[PDB]
């Protein structure tokens, strides 16, 4: 309503292991966000890129984690 952006651009992912009562990987948890955190990574480094960490700490963080 008034000037609008209906279309946007970003990723499409799916979901991770979980239908179940097993523990997570820290290197394998919130995998979305582990994919984003390691690109950056591979782009720079993760010092340049702890807001890609940060985001991803904290999704782990929501399983029971130790972040
Ligand atoms: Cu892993």
């Amino acid at each position: 309503g008034s000037f609008t952006m209906p279309g946007l651009v970003d990723s499409n992912p799916a979901p991770p292991e979980s239908q179940e009562k097993k523990p997570l990987k820290p290197c394998c948890a919130c995998p979305e966000t582990k994919k984003a955190r390691d690109a950056c990574i591979i782009e720079k480094g993760e010092e340049h890129c702890g807001h890609l960490i940060e985001a991803h700490k904290e999704c782990m963080r929501a399983l029971g984690f130790k972040i």
